[PDB]
């Protein structure tokens, strides 16, 4: 069917968006910490500690997959980069402090992109 198509034509413009706001998040982590997922073999225990793991590579998977149906998706994964990072590292390391700037940076990114969102459909 052709309504089919136009909704296609639209997750296929969402995924224009989001990829846009991914490589702009992406950009405030020039130090790559959240580019990939944590090692399990460098972590052994990380998944005792963190039940759903996410880095911006498994969301490029996704993304180019078509799998995220809306912006919320999307943010709810951001969103795991970011906590899992603050649970699992201290308060007083790097890792810790990258994803509190990434969480403020993004912010701002992630506010525009829900207005062009809503504003074109
Ligand atoms: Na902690």
């Amino acid at each position: 069917s052709m309504e089919q198509v136009a909704m296609e034509l639209r997750l296929t413009e969402l995924t224009r968006l989001l990829r846009s706001v991914l490589d702009q998040l992406q950009d405030k982590d020039p130090a790559r910490i959240f580019a990939q997922p944590v090692s399990l073999k460098e972590v052994p225990d990380y998944l005792d500690h963190i039940k759903h793991p996410m880095d911006f590579a498994t969301m490029r998977k996704r993304l180019e997959a078509q799998g995220y149906k809306n912006l919320h998706e999307f943010e709810e994964d951001f969103d795991l980069i970011i906590d899992n990072c603050m649970k699992y590292n201290a308060r007083d390391t790097v890792f810790y402090r990258a994803a509190v700037r990434l969480r403020d940076q993004g912010g701002v990114v992630l506010r525009q992109a829900r207005r062009e969102v809503d504003s074109i459909g």
